[PDB]
């Protein structure tokens, strides 16, 4: 099945899901020189205030960091959004070294990682309805540099060790996404999908301009969590992003002069 390894990884991964060959797919590298200003787009609106995580879970492929999002608790607005969209995880991707990991690449630069903080659409009802849609899901993607450590990153990384092999979950309540925002909610967006299989083109992306830093420590903690299950041979979950993929018929906006 389908995953980041040697024979396994994203080149393959259209022979099941043939979409990955689509029009609208994601990521995409974001050239600053034709990013044009859309004075249209709105103030992003991010609401966490009463955000309720519940849940961290080793996927085998990255680790989600789960969400009630049975109520508008953590919501997403504004921008180049329409209506409301409730905040149901988020995940990272990173790399083996520190010069790759992120799925988007700014000008082809490529930072150590990338957090998504996944949202649906209240108006489908529930997620699986909403990746159906054409603007199902609003994707914030927020670069991460190593650097200085990130206090607000500290409780995921605390919890690692408890979650280290494939399909391994712990109880993650009381975390607080605000803490892992940077200064400026400046951005770019355009339409895509999901990175990972289904590769559904659902998404309306949200890549915030400024990145966050966490330190060396933090990013050797994320490399040693494992793909693989207990008792299993160890392969250390490293390098599990998606490389960018062609524009195509599709204009990236900036929010920002």
């Amino acid at each position: 099945h389908w995953g980041y390894g040697k024979h396994n990884g994203p080149e393959h991964w259209h022979k099941d899901f043939p979409i990955a060959k689509g029009e609208r797919q994601s990521p995409v590298d974001i050239d600053t020189h034709t990013a044009k200003y859309d004075p249209s787009l709105k103030p992003l609106s991010v609401s966490y205030d009463q955000a309720t995580s519940l849940r961290i879970l080793n996927n085998g492929h990255a680790f989600n960091v789960e969400f009630d999002d049975s109520q508008d608790k953590a919501v997403l607005k504004g921008g180049p959004l329409d209506g409301t969209y409730r905040l149901i995880q988020f995940h990272f991707h990173w790399g083996s070294l520190d010069g790759q990991g992120s799925e988007h690449t700014v000008d082809k630069k490529k930072y150590a990682a990338e957090l998504h903080l996944v949202h649906w659409n209240t108006k489908y009802g529930d997620f699986g309805k909403a990746v159906q849609q054409p603007d199902g899901l609003a994707v914030l993607g927020i670069f991460l540099k190593v650097g200085s450590a990130k206090p607000g990153l500290q409780k995921v990384v605390d919890v690692l060790d408890s979650i280290k092999t494939k399909g391994k979950s712990a109880d993650f309540t009381n975390f607080d996404p605000r803490g892992l925002l940077p200064e400026s909610l400046d951005y770019w967006t355009y339409p895509g999908s999901l990175t990972t299989p289904p590769l559904l083109e659902c998404v309306t992306w949200i890549v915030l301009k400024e990145p966050i830093s966490v330190s060396s420590e933090q990013v050797l903690k994320f490399r040693k969590l494992n793909f693989n299950g207990e008792g299993e041979p160890e392969e250390l979950m490293v390098d599990n992003w998606r490389p960018a993929q062609p524009l195509k018929n599709r204009q990236i906006k900036a929010s920002f002069k």
